[PDB]
C-alpha cells in the first residue's frame, strides 16, 4: 500500500536522525568506555549484576536495523548505558565519572531531538 511506503519513509527519516543523535552522544565519549559490550571473558560475572546491558555498538546495530520506533525507545538504551555503569562501578572511578559527563553533555543533544521530532512529526 501506499501508507506502509510513507510509513517507511518516516520510520527511515526517523533513523536518519537517530543516526545524527548516536554519533553526537558517542563523541561525548572520547575515552570509548561505552563503545562495545562488557566483555564476559574479562568481566564474567557482570550478567549476575546488570540484567540488560547496553552499549553503544549494541544502539548502531539496532538503529541500522531500524529498530528504534521512536526517540522514546532510544533514550532508554542511552539511559541504560549509563545506569548500568553507575551500578556496578563505585563513585571513585573513572568509569563512573564517565557516565557522569555523557549524561551531563548528553542532556544538551537529548533537549533538542525531542524538539525536532516533535516538529517535524
Amino acid at each position: 500500500s501506499m501508507e506502509q511506503v510513507a510509513m517507511e519513509l518516516r520510520l527511515t527519516e526517523l533513523t536518519r536522525l537517530l543516526r545524527s543523535v548516536l554519533d553526537q552522544l558517542q563523541d561525548k565519549d572520547p575515552a570509548r568506555i561505552f563503545a562495545q559490550p562488557v566483555s564476559l571473558k574479562e568481566v564474567p560475572d557482570y550478567l549476575d549484576h546488570i540484567k540488560h546491558p547496553m552499549d553503544f555498538a549494541t544502539m548502531r546495530k539496532r538503529l541500522e536495523a531500524q529498530g528504534y520506533k521512536n526517540l522514546h525507545e532510544f533514550e532508554e538504551d542511552f539511559d541504560l548505558i549509563i545506569d548500568n555503569c553507575m551500578k556496578y562501578n563505585a563513585r571513585d572511578t573513572v568509569f563512573y565519572r564517565a557516565a557522569v559527563r555523557l549524561r551531563d553533555q548528553g542532556g544538551v543533544v537529548l533537549r533538542q531531538a525531542r524538539r525536532e521530532v516533535d516538529s517535524i512529526g
